[PDB]
């Protein structure tokens, strides 16, 4: 039993629907209309400057990406002058937008492991309410509630939880617009809401998307969109990550940092993309990632409870023939690690991931049984696994992880 052969080639590139570790938020402290919130977030920033391309899209029409962003600013400037901010803004159907809206092996790069690491971290803000998890009709039993409270306290601030609510919000807004403005190039703010450690509600703007025409007769029909996302990441440090994007420099931002106050350039990551009804419906269900990882944690708690003939919830979560430690260093880190895996499975869903998960599972049980009991042939299963290792960053990372497991 050898390691999986990972593919040779240029490094894999980002393919998520929105930025993850590289996102940047413009934020207001709240006292519910997306466009109004977006404009108020825009107003908090004074470092805008004339935009230019700093990392061109190698296959796209870069002037059109630039034109599209300048059109967003100009049309928000229009809204500023009208007396009442409208509920929604439909973009002029300009040549640049008509183009942008449509009217090979890759090797493992280090950035996806870094994304996963960032997804497991805690943030300074809470992204869910105390009763966010579950959809029970009846009141829950005392133990079930205890497990939920413990788990929630461990993941409410997790970056992966921000990715969930960000994903829920933008898929809801796009699925709604695809239906409520079928023929419009509607401008759609990318928003999230969170609560600071001190209890203050804040509203965040990540950027914008503009949807194309969306006559979605069935679940697989595709609506195209153009995404425009703030970032402080200079794309020239890892240009292979940004193969699908045109990247603009659009401002300069004053920051507090470990070296004192600094001025940093602000970037806008622009790409054309698409999604479908069925993917948007799954996007709206990403809170189930919280439920799934809770259930893995509970699994787990039961195993310990069955052996000790006593419920082990408190002992498990408070870390009080029994386990002497936690490999990740804390129970919190186990919860956030399981959540991040579930969230990345959703952010990077693919058929290659489905086959890899099902096929690598069979090889794992086989290798375990062999390791356990030693001091019909595997070639067919290895080809089944390795046929999924093409170019997808998340699948390749999981293959790399799988190979460490084979080694030890
Ligand atoms: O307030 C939104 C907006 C529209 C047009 C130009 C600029 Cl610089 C801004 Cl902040």
């Amino acid at each position: 039993p050898r390691p999986l052969r990972l593919p040779d080639g240029p490094p894999c590139s980002q393919r998520s629907k929105f930025l993850l570790m590289d996102a940047l938020k413009l934020s207001i402290e709240d006292p519910g209309i997306p466009l109004y919130d977006a404009i108020k977030c825009m107003r908090t920033f004074f470092g805008w400057k004339e935009p230019n391309v700093v990392k061109p899209h190698e296959k796209g029409i870069n002037p059109n990406y630039l034109l599209s962003w300048k059109q967003v600013l100009a049309e928000l400037q229009d809204i500023e002058n009208e007396e009442k901010i409208p509920r929604t803004k439909n973009m002029k159907k300009t040549s640049q937008l008509k183009w942008a809206l449509g009217e090979e092996l890759r090797s493992l790069a280090s950035w996806i492991q870094n994304e996963f690491n960032k997804a497991c971290e805690l943030t300074d803000s809470s992204w869910i309410e105390l009763d966010e998890i579950g959809e029970d009709a009846a009141p829950i039993e005392h133990i079930a509630s205890m497990r939920r409270n413990y788990f929630t306290a461990e993941v409410s601030h997790c970056r992966a939880t921000e990715y969930i609510m960000k994903g829920v919000y933008i898929n809801t807004a796009l699925l709604n617009a695809s239906c409520a403005a079928m023929d419009d190039f509607q401008l759609i703010p990318m928003i999230s809401k969170c609560r600071t450690k001190e209890g203050r509600r804040k509203t965040n703007l990540y950027g914008f998307i503009i949807k194309g025409r969306s006559h979605l007769r069935n679940d697989t029909d595709v609506v195209n969109f153009v995404s425009m996302e703030f970032s402080l990441t200079d794309p020239r440090l890892e240009p292979h990550k940004w193969e699908k994007y045109c990247v603009l420099e659009v401002g300069d931002m004053l920051l507090r940092s470990a070296i004192g106050h600094v001025s940093r350039p602000m970037f806008l990551y622009v790409r054309t993309n698409g999604t479908s009804k069925i993917k948007m419906k799954w996007g709206m269900e990403m809170r189930r990632c919280l439920l799934q990882s809770l259930q893995q944690i509970e699994s787990m708690i039961e195993a310990e409870s069955s052996v000790k003939e006593k419920d082990m919830t408190k002992e498990f979560f408070e870390n009080k023939e029994s386990p002497k430690g936690v490999e990740e260093g804390s129970i919190g880190k186990v919860c956030r690690t399981l959540l991040a895996k579930s969230v990345f499975n959703s952010l990077y869903a693919s058929p290659q991931l489905e086959g890899f998960s099902a096929e690598s599972r069979k090889l794992l049980l086989i290798v375990q049984a062999l390791r356990d009991n030693l001091e019909f042939d595997l070639g067919g299963l290895y080809e089944a696994i390795e046929e999924c290792l093409i170019n997808d960053p998340w699948v390749l990372l999981n293959a790399s992880w799988f190979n460490s497991f084979l080694t030890h």
